[PDB]
Parts: structure tokens; sequence; C-alpha cells
């Protein structure tokens, strides 16, 4: 099973800056939301969400086909708070109707990384909606009340090594946990991408905890939480070296978080050899914007 990229017709990078502005300069303007963190964190969440329903086995999920507009997806349990970010990029849907869907919920997660200050995330258009027969059962995304060899195992599933895990989940970071949408509580409000998740885990005093809906969690009197499977990292002695490392070197992390992220949203995506180059956007604040 092959999905070729396809460049949507005649568009060019500046299309494509345009889609990622409307979609920054919305992020600035709908700042309300979630007690004013603002729709980052949730478009981070849902870009990874459309991208780790990928298979390698067989090429089954991924971002290619845009399938988490099907209600099979979209109601996922796992997805239960993503309709959120979905519904901010209605209005941009409509603005640039030609983008696909996979294109654009990966593109709002490059966005809401980069406008958050984060790493630039190279990103290639030509993503191309496939039919609702292709969308993927509910499942496939990770539990989070499990160990560190439940992570490990799973991110096989996605090509994903050590290193790239653990600097996948330094976007943990951002946001927060909702009970009602994951039986999960707290975390603060952030909305700066940061290696601060490294050194939470390092420096912060965790108690494990039950919240309200009868689960365990970690909790520090500071505000921080982490699920089980963030606080797998520093169970295991592998992850364990990884987390300090991206303590201690902001831009190493960034570099591996930047290529981790973008294979993420490519995973399943065959390119030919003439498609575009990634493009690299602009910030707003880089623009004068
Ligand atoms: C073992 C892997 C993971 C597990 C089990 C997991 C689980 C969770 C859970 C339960 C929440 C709370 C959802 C809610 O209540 O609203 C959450 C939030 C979040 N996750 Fe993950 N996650 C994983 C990996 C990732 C990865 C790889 C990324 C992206 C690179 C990511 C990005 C986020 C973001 C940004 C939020 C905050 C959402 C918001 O503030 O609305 N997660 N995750
Ligand atoms: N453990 C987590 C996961 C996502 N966001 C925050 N603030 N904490």
């Amino acid at each position: 099973l092959v999905h070729v990229a396809s460049v949507e017709k005649g568009r060019s990078y500046e299309d494509f800056q345009k889609v990622y502005n409307a979609i920054a300069l919305k992020l600035r303007e709908d700042d309300e939301y979630d007690n004013y963190i603002g729709y980052g964190p949730v478009l981070v969440r849902l870009a990874w969400h459309i991208s780790g329903t990928w298979d390698k086995h067989d090429n089954t999920g991924g971002s290619y086909g845009g399938t988490y507009r099907f209600k099979k997806e979209f109601n996922d349990p796992s997805n239960a708070g993503l309709q959120n970010g979905f519904k901010f990029l209605e209005p941009i849907h409509k603005e640039f109707p030609w983008i696909s869907s996979g294109d654009l919920f990966s593109l709002g997660g490059v966005t809401a990384v980069q406008e958050m200050q984060g790493p630039k995330i190279p990103w290639r258009c030509g993503r191309v909606d496939t039919p609702e027969d292709t969308t993927p059962d509910n499942g496939r995304l990770p539990d989070a009340d499990k160990d560190a060899g439940y992570v490990r195992t799973f991110f096989q599933r996605l090509n994903m090594n050590d290193r790239e895990v653990v600097a996948l989940m330094g976007a943990h970071a951002l946001g927060k946990t909702h009970l009602k949408n994951s039986g999960y509580e707290g975390g603060g409000a952030n909305n700066v991408f940061t290696n601060e998740f490294y050194l939470n885990l390092l420096n912060e005093d965790w108690k494990l905890e039950k919240n309200d809906a009868n689960n365990e969690q970690w909790d520090s009197k500071s505000g921080y939480m982490m699920l089980p499977t963030d606080y797998s990292l520093i169970q295991d002695p592998k992850y364990l070296s990884i987390v300090k490392e991206y303590a201690n070197d902001q831009d190493k992390f960034f570099k591996d978080f930047s290529k981790a992220f973008e294979k993420l949203l490519e995973n399943g995506i065959t390119f030919p050899k003439d498609a575009p180059s990634p493009f690299i956007f602009k910030t707003l604040e880089e623009q004068g914007l």
C-alpha cells in the first residue's frame, strides 16, 4: 500500500506560508481558549494523533489520508478534546479550501510548535484525502497507564527508536491533561515550547496519587504532572540517559524534536524524487506580522 505525495495543483511555498500565517494569526487572536493556554498545544496533539494511527507493517493509518475528518476517527475515545482543534482549523480550511485535510492538520502542528517558540519543523505538502473506508479503526493510539516497556514496544509500530520517543514526549511540557477527556487532570498552562518536561521530571518531587477519575498519576506541589508513561522515562535506564541529555541541552532537544516530529508527520508517505524540498516557514515574528 503506497501513498504518493501529490502537490496541490499549482501551489508553492508561498501558498503554504499564507496558510501558516492564517493559523498563526488565529492562534494569536483566539487567546482565551482553555483558560488562556490558547490552541497551540491542542493543535500539536491533533497533528500527532492523526499521524500516530500509522502502522509500518501495512501502511495503514498515518497523516496522508486526512481520515480524522470521518466520524469513526473523530469519535475515537483516544481523540476526545481534539474536536476543539478541528473547529479552530475550520475557518482556515474555508479560506484555503484547496489544501488537503492531512496537509492542514499536520501544518497546524508545525505552525503551533513554531509560534510557541519551538524549533523550525520542515514540512512537505502533498497528502491526498482518501475515502471513508480507509479510516483506521480506534485503538491505535497509546494508553497512558502503562510502563516503559509498553511505550518502547508501542513506538516500534511507528518506527521510532528510544531517542525519537524521548524527544517526541518533550511535547508534554505543553498544555494540560483534562479529566473529562482522558481521565487525567492537570499540568499547568504552559504554551511556550521548551525542554522543561525533562527538567521537571528530574528536579521535581513527585508523588504517585489518585485523581478524581480513580487513575494514578504523578503530581508535584509546584503544579506539574506526569502520566505514568511520562514517568516511565525516568524509571527505565536507557530513557533516563536521554532525559538527562535533553535536560542539559536545549539546542539538542530542539534539533532532535524537529527531526522526529517531521518524521512522525511524514510516516507512510512516498515523496517522488522531483517533489519540492521541505518548506521551512517563517514565523509571524520573523515576518514582522
Ligand atoms: C506514550 C505516548 C503518549 C501518551 C500515552 C499520551 C497521552 C496523553 C494524554 C492522556 C493527554 C491528555 C489529553 C487530555 O486530557 O486533553 C495528552 C496531552 C497532550 N499530548 Fe500526549 N501522549 C503521548 C505522546 C504524545 C506525543 C508523541 C505528542 C506530540 C509530539 C503529544 C502531545 C501532547 C500535547 C501537546 C498534549 C496537550 C494537549 C492539550 O493541552 O489540550 N503526546 N497526551
Ligand atoms: N504530563 C503532561 C502531558 C501534557 N501536558 C502536560 N502539561 N503534562
